[PDB]
């Protein structure tokens, strides 16, 4: 379902991406 893709996908990427800005 889209929930696994959304929750896991953004869950991992948001850290790798936002970390630079929201350290």
């Amino acid at each position: 379902g889209l929930k696994e893709i959304f929750k896991a996908g953004l869950g991992s990427l948001v850290k790798g991406i936002a970390a630079h800005v929201a350290s």
